[PDB]
């Protein structure tokens, strides 16, 4: 029906030129949701990239993967319904400074579990960053961004499209040959990296750059004052050798996710850093 009737917006939370994000609520229930509403007259080209996200959020039923709640049209905007989570991003939460390992850990950890389930249900999300890691305010870790994730099936083994974002994509992404799921646990490296330092490597050079860059050298380490176990994760991740990368499911008994992740209700403490930061100032 009309979504101007069943819904009513409360907050405006993000905001593009084609589209805007709202803390908003089911007026039917009262529950709090998510409504991403798009611009179709603006949308162009990132029009496919809404139907892609769209589409896949529709066939996800996890814990560690943001909900999918409906679509509706209302003359030129498409309102999308989705899990309201109020935590903030993971790169949201670095701002106010950096974070623990026991922080990293877990955060990397509840990822791992949203790999873990979306390769099993041969899904590739391809543009894994702390920007795309969205957390609730209890303190839960949930993919988000679907925009460019892809599927494997049988009628299509695996996949080659360049998609992604340059600092955190997978060399083999970079060349375009048939790639899969150990293309996600190069990213997560790179987001492993992001989330000790605040950045992915290269990040000050210009993206054409990195594109052969990446090929070119060595895999990025994790340097400084980090725990070797957190700089092996890192080394671990970054193979350039796909079939050597491990799976998400093998990272999750990973020594550094064992020794040092906790509670995810710990991460509540994270955002409450978060809540006075942005109060201030
Ligand atoms: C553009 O699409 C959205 C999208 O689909 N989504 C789906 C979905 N569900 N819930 C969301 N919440 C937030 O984005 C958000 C971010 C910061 C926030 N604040 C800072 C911390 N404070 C404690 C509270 C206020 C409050 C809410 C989103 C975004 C998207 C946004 C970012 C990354 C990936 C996707
Ligand atoms: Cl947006």
């Amino acid at each position: 029906a009309d979504p101007e009737e069943l819904f009513t917006k409360l907050e405006k939370i993000g905001k593009g030129s084609f589209g805007e994000v709202f803390k908003g609520i089911d007026n039917r229930t009262q529950k709090v949701v998510a409504i991403k509403i798009i611009d179709l007259e603006e949308a162009e080209d990132e029009i496919e990239d809404i139907q892609q996200e769209i589409t896949v959020l529709s066939q996800c039923d996890s814990p560690y993967v943001t909900k999918y709640y409906g679509s509706y049209l209302k003359d030129t905007k498409l309102w999308i319904i989705m899990e309201y989570l109020g935590g903030g991003s993971a790169l949201d939460l670095l701002e106010p400074g950096p974070l623990d390992e026991t922080q990293i850990a877990t955060i990397l950890r509840e990822i791992l579990k949203g790999l873990d389930y979306l390769h099993s249900e041969k899904k590739i999300h391809r543009d894994i960053k702390a920007a795309n890691v969205l957390l609730s305010e209890h303190g839960e870790v949930k993919l988000a961004d679907f925009g460019v994730a892809g599927q494997l099936t049988d009628t299509q083994i695996k996949r080659n499209t360049f998609v992604g974002t340059p600092f955190w994509m997978a060399p083999e992404v970079i060349k375009q040959s048939a790639y899969d799921s150990k293309a996600d646990i190069w990213s997560l490296g790179i987001t492993a990296i992001e989330l000790a330092r605040g950045e992915p490597p290269h990040s000050e050079l210009h993206p054409m750059k990195v594109l052969f860059l990446i090929p070119k050298n060595n895999p990025p380490t994790l340097e400084g004052n980090y725990s070797k176990p957190l700089k092996e994760f890192v080394e671990a991740c970054l193979n350039k050798e796909p079939s050597f990368r491990p799976t998400a499911k093998e990272l999750l008994k990973h020594k550094f996710i064992l020794r040092n992740a906790k509670k995810t209700s710990y991460l509540t403490e994270l955002i409450d850093r978060y809540k006075r930061w942005k109060a201030e100032q």
